[PDB]
């Protein structure tokens, strides 16, 4: 059916639509840290969101999306893995129902509250959809969310989220600056993979950020709030919309640092 997260339509169903979810570089993975390899010749990332310009927040049924003017090159992620250029279209997260569970990627099988997606198309294919039918179309940066401390960046997010319940719904969302949800170091580690959620094209070069960002629990309390269905219709908590991890096949992880 419709695909989702529920008993019926999550993630084990998800093949028989999208018969690449049994692929050879899908998406999360496990980082196993200790056979993650440093790789020397790896650059240092380049994040360049100072032109960055937000525009919507959009309730998409599966999580909320924040989206960007990506019609320019004013917000790029480059360097790292990366040849060329990349442009973020839209952040979005993943979390869970309780503190344990919520991220995609897990780390020596640790579980985080939460994860973001900063996702970044590749210039030379032109648009969002052609970049996704190539295997170096996207580039995702990867951070996790662990419960603490509030994260002052992300608060401008968690309260336009009441206007935003239930799918479908959209509100405007300029001046948002995205390098506020970053963590200090960029230290990262990298993969190639997929989209985790369908259609599950093989066009992700991953980076995760080694250092999760804190944010509070009433934070991550607003993200649960939100609604998988839409207006009127029985209420669905938009929670658990991550997809877990899948096998590495014949991948190596690489990491930045040492
Ligand atoms: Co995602």
């Amino acid at each position: 059916h419709h695909w989702g997260y529920g008993k019926h339509n999550g993630p084990e169903h998800w093949h028989k639509d999208f018969p690449i979810a049994k692929g050879e570089r899908q998406s999360p993975v496990d980082i196993d840290t200790h056979t993650a390899k440093y790789d020397p010749s790896l650059k240092p990332l380049s994040v360049s969101y100072d032109q960055a310009t937000s525009l919507r927040i959009l309730n998409n049924g599966h999580a909320f999306n924040v989206e960007f003017d990506d019609s320019q090159d004013k917000a790029v992620l480059k360097g790292g893995p990366l040849d060329g250029t990349y442009r973020l279209i839209q952040f979005h997260f993943h979390w869970g129902s309780l503190d344990g569970q919520g991220s995609e990627h897990t780390v020596d099988k640790k579980k985080y509250a939460a994860e973001l997606h900063l996702v970044h198309w590749n210039t030379k294919y032109g648009d969002f959809g052609k970049a996704v039918q190539q295997p170096d179309g996207l580039a995702v940066l990867g951070i996790f969310l662990k419960v603490g401390s509030a994260k002052p960046g992300l608060q401008k997010v968690v309260d336009v989220l009441d206007s935003i319940k239930t799918k479908g719904k959209s509100a405007d969302f300029t001046n948002f600056d995205p390098r506020g949800l970053l963590p200090e170091s960029l230290d990262y580690w990298t993969y190639p993979g997929s989209l985790t959620t369908p259609p599950l094209l093989e066009c992700v070069t991953w980076i995760v950020l080694k250092e999760p960002i804190s944010v509070s629990s009433e934070q991550v309390l607003k993200f649960r709030k939100l609604n998988f269905n839409g207006e009127g219709e029985p209420e669905e908590l938009m929670v658990d919309n991550w997809r877990p991890a899948q096998p590495l096949k014949n991948r190596q992880i690489k990491a930045s640092f040492k």
